[PDB]
């Protein structure tokens, strides 16, 4: 086995120098970062995604140094938004949220739309938010104008 040695490859799914969203698996947020090295490990198999590491400079946390990512916790990073009026129930997205102190700005969680209300005061967003291998249900929304179109790469 050769999980230990890598190559540097050009072939990843994502680049050097790509602006990207890198998650972070300690408290499972997304961060703006962009990706300045990709490695591939085991190259005695065909060249595979899943064993690429790519390593990021997360925009806002230069402190954390060259962070290196699973490709899973690396996708293209969010520019659409996802206006009030096309939000749906069931729809996975990208959103802002504090969990300790639910009525500030908070960090970047994938979120799947719970509940949308409109009542002739308010619009209310509610969804299941996404904190690693778990969801918090129905946390109240406040960001309601700036919910993010998830970039898949697909398959
Ligand atoms: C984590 C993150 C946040 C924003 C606002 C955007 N546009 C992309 N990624």
């Amino acid at each position: 086995s050769d999980e230990d040695m890598w190559d540097e490859t050009e072939l990843g799914l994502y680049k050097v120098n790509e602006y990207v969203d890198a998650r972070d698996t300690n408290m499972g947020a997304w961060f703006e970062a962009q990706v300045v090295r990709v490695t591939r490990k085991a190259p005695s198999r065909p060249a595979l995604e899943e064993d690429v590491i790519y390593h990021v400079k997360y925009d806002d946390y230069p402190e954390n140094g060259v962070v290196q990512m699973n490709s899973r916790d690396v996708r293209a990073r969010a520019r659409t938004i996802i206006k009030w009026q096309d939000l749906e129930v069931g729809q996975v997205v990208m959103l802002n949220y504090n969990p300790d102190n639910p009525k500030e700005r908070g960090f970047w969680y994938d979120a799947e739309i719970s509940r949308k209300r409109e009542t002739r005061t308010a619009r209310e967003l509610y969804a299941n938010v996404v904190l690693g291998d778990d969801s918090l249900n129905d946390c109240r929304i406040i960001f309601v104008d700036e919910v993010f179109k998830i970039e898949r790469p697909g398959e």
